């Protein structure tokens, strides 16, 4: 299952939105499990469901895969919104449980307004060794390359989109760095 170009552009657009998002907080998560021995990487994505938030559905997917724990793995997660406090705590517990699994978290946007629970969740994830980094051009390009359907042409120019995303990420990186300590 692959995303469309328009869905990718709408979800990962990091140009600071003006009109507040309405409930529920729609959040996309694309993940890539890469086996370190070289076998086929597994890719997927999850949205916010009333059943589970994207991070929780991702954690449950990794748990249900039943990984060969004699191997080592690299996991990369591209999120549209950075995780909330509860998802951050669940991710910290998931990181601690799996010492054969090196996790990297990237986020397109952090949040519309700053909050103590979300900032403390991000600080907890940072102290555990998996800080929520901001997506730049390499991360947007990798997520575009591997998760979008390219059999059919896009309705827009992808290079201008990647340029706009990279341009907007520069200030969001400063917003993230002002907090991290
Ligand atoms: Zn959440």
């Amino acid at each position: 299952a692959l995303l469309t170009a328009e869905t990718f552009r709408l979800q990962f657009n990091n140009k600071r939105r003006l009109r507040r998002p309405y409930y529920p907080r729609k959040a996309l998560l694309c993940y890539q499990l890469t086996p370190q021995n070289g076998s086929t990487p597994t890719r997927g994505y999850f949205e916010n469901k009333k059943k589970c938030h994207a991070a929780i559905c991702f954690i449950n997917e990794i748990k249900s895969m039943g990984l060969d724990e004699t191997q080592c793995y690299q996991v990369t997660c591209y999120l549209t919104w950075s995780p909330c406090s509860s998802c951050a705590s669940e991710l910290v517990d998931f990181i601690k449980a799996h010492d054969h699994l090196n996790l990297r978290i990237f986020a397109s946007r952090l949040y519309y307004h700053a909050s103590k629970p979300q900032q403390d969740g991000l600080r907890l994830l940072s102290q555990e060794g998996v800080p929520v980094e901001v997506m730049g051009f390499p991360e947007f390009a990798d997520c575009w390359e591997n998760f979008v359907d390219h059999e059919k042409p896009a309705s827009f120019n992808p290079y201008k989109m990647l340029e706009e995303l990279d341009k907007n990420s520069r200030a969001i990186k400063r917003r993230l760095d002002r907090i991290k300590s």
